[PDB]
């Protein structure tokens, strides 16, 4: 029987029902004592938070997918079992199990997606409205921002081209400084004259003023815009965009949340630490997640209830996660370059400060700085 003493690093608004769910935990396993507490700086910074010192780190930790292949790399993290690794993808959706493999080997326990969305006034936008970025632009104002890359270096990959490979994995691999490249700069171009677009360092403001009918964003904020919004909220995946002449869903970033094992924390407790981490994201937690949070589970059998298929937001975050409508953000170490130098070059070419002529030569030297061994 499993046994021993616990530490369990969780983010805000999270640690009251993870003690619920330990409390779940504690009766198949009464003998491993768990100690719920907060991240120090939250789980978007659990590299650094167990990076500083990872003997005193917490044993098990909430942590993104995108942090994963640093932590391993850094050797913070063990791969997991071939057992633990069947029990995962055998319960959950495919690009969650894909979210936690770096080089074809797991490194985390997946519960929760994540992924940007439309959320829209529709006392200014139909439903039908939204379907195509010119559609509705031509309607409604989308606030939005271009000097965040988070938003829009998606738009590449709706052009067809891949940030570092088809797995993210390649480091050479990004194809982006092409025809189809340029593509995605020429539609960032004809954004500033977009009357239906505007430029905002505050997108959440302007749909506050009611300046615009429409914001994109992820379902961390789904609560948040609800009250702004009230009776007029309203949600939607992404629309199509217009590329190459043919109408193409805009992609966003795919995020998967998950708890992983200090593989620098006591040596007795690693048994229990594999045992909790495993539990705190099977299929009951994650609905107990879901009624907390609102989090969208990435358990196969979770999504399908009512609770879950009642969610406009989480209908439209499941359906941004299917293959197509959005690429799992890349592990490489190289993304520490590619965001300092993806928002000059996605602003670059909606301001115009890249003219259409120096596209394809922009376009290299981008690729050149985020590919480098």
């Amino acid at each position: 029987n499993v046994s021993g003493s616990v530490k369990l690093w969780v983010d805000t608004t999270q640690v009251p029902y993870y003690k619920k769910i330990v409390a779940n935990f504690n009766k198949k396993y009464p003998d491993v004592k768990v100690k719920v507490t907060q991240s120090p700086n939250g789980s978007a910074n659990a590299k650094t938070d167990v990076g500083k010192d990872p003997a005193k780190a917490a044993d098990v930790f909430e942590v993104a997918n995108d942090q994963l292949g640093s932590m391993a790399e850094a050797g913070y993290i063990n791969p997991l079992s071939p057992d633990a690794t069947k029990a995962v993808k055998n319960n959950n959706v495919a690009v969650a199990s894909e979210g936690v493999t770096w080089k074809g080997k797991m490194f985390a326990y997946p519960f929760a997606e994540q992924a940007q969305t439309i959320y829209y006034n529709k006392s200014k936008l139909t439903a039908d409205d939204v379907k195509t970025w010119d559609g509705l632009t031509a309607k409604g104002v989308l606030a939005t921002d271009f000097t965040n890359a988070y938003n829009f270096y998606p738009v590449f990959l709706s052009a067809g081209t891949q940030l570092y490979g088809k797995t993210g994995e390649t480091v050479k691999g990004t194809d982006v400084n092409s025809a189809k490249g340029e593509q995605a700069m020429a539609w960032f171009a004809q954004q500033k004259s977009n009357k239906g677009v505007m430029q905002t360092s505050n997108a959440l403001n302007q749909l506050k003023s009611g300046k615009a009918a429409a914001i994109l964003d992820g379902p961390w904020n789904s609560a948040n815009i609800k009250k702004i919004l009230g009776k007029n909220f309203a949600v939607a995946p992404y629309p199509t965009i217009k590329l190459d002449g043919k109408d193409v869903q805009m992609q966003a970033f795919l995020g998967i949340e998950t708890f992983a094992v200090n593989s620098h924390a006591s040596g007795s407790n690693q048994k229990a630490a594999a045992t909790l981490a495993s539990f705190i994201t099977n299929k009951e937690s994650q609905l107990i997640v879901y009624d907390h949070s609102g989090q969208i589970p990435v358990d196969k059998t979770a999504q399908k209830s009512s609770k879950v298929a009642s969610d406009p937001v989480a209908g439209a975050v499941m359906t941004m996660a299917k293959p197509g409508n959005s690429t799992l953000m890349p592990k490489m170490p190289q993304m520490a370059t590619f965001w300092n130098d993806a928002a000059p070059l996605i602003n670059g070419a909606y301001t115009g400060s890249i003219p259409a002529s120096q596209y394809s030569t922009k376009l290299d030297t981008f690729v050149k700085n985020i590919s480098k061994a």
